[PDB]
């Protein structure tokens, strides 16, 4: 499923990601429009042999098992594939577990440089919310 801005920022809202762990509604919003382009079937081979799925490019180093990254932990406990299905169910339920680590939202490079900082209140402006 590919998101509208609104369609994923009430979807995000509705399974409890604005401000979970301080982290507005716009910076989950931005972080996915520049992780997937809100495209949930998204995935992006990492150069270390791990992948990132879904709409929030979650990788499986550390939260999910695609079978395929060795040394790797599987901290959601799911299916990489789970994490590309048009219901964002376990796409936030595991951002939660990884937003909740020491790092915060740095963890997902794409908000680091391209979030961080700016106005992403822009990100759910004109949304029916
Ligand atoms: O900054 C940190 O998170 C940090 C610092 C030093 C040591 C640890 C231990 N981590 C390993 C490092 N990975 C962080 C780097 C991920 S990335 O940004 O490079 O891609 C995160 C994976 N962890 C998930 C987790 C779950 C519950 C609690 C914690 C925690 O207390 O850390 N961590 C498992 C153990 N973490
Ligand atoms: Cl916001
Ligand atoms: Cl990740
Ligand atoms: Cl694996
Ligand atoms: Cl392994
Ligand atoms: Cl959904
Ligand atoms: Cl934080
Ligand atoms: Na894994
Ligand atoms: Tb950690
Ligand atoms: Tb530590």
């Amino acid at each position: 499923k590919v998101f509208g801005r609104c369609e994923l920022a009430a979807a995000m809202k509705r399974h409890g990601l604005d401000n979970y762990r301080g982290y507005s509604l716009g910076n989950w919003v931005c972080a996915a429009k520049f992780e997937s382009n809100f495209n949930t079937q998204a995935t992006n081979r990492n150069t270390d042999g791990s992948t990132d799925y879904g709409i929030l490019q979650i990788n499986s180093r550390w939260w999910c098992n695609d079978g395929r990254t060795p040394g790797s932990r599987n901290l959601c406990n799911i299916p990489c594939s789970a994490l590309l299905s048009s219901d964002i169910t376990a796409s936030v339920n595991c951002a939660k577990k990884i937003v909740s680590d020491g790092n915060g939202m740095n963890a997902w490079v794409a908000w680091r440089n391209r979030c961080k900082g700016t106005d992403v209140q822009a990100w759910i402006r004109g949304c029916r919310l």
